[PDB]
């Protein structure tokens, strides 16, 4: 049975207007901004970017590559598809 989500988990993350895109639930480091109740940090592959989403926006990665990792044109998105199946838990 899944769990709920937790540093370092890899998903596929969806935000209006954009394909589901390779990320990451991110730590928080001491002194670093907290998100809302019940939202988590996630980066973004590609354009390591950050943004606070609910798990309702958030897709696995192991269960959901199939359907969502693969090329778009979207600025970020095939460097952001290298990063989570070569060096996903890294410093970007």
């Amino acid at each position: 049975m899944p769990h709920a989500f937790k540093p370092g988990d890899l998903v596929f993350a969806k935000m209006k207007g954009y394909p589901h895109w390779p990320a990451r639930i991110d730590d928080i480091a001491d002194g670093a901004v907290k998100p809302p109740p019940n939202k988590y940090p996630i980066f973004f592959f590609g354009t390591h970017e950050t943004a606070f989403l609910g798990p309702k926006d958030l897709f696995p990665y192991d269960k959901c590559k199939d359907k969502y990792g693969k090329p778009n044109k979207r600025k970020g998105f095939n460097e952001g598809l290298w990063e989570i199946q070569n060096n996903p838990h890294a410093s970007y």
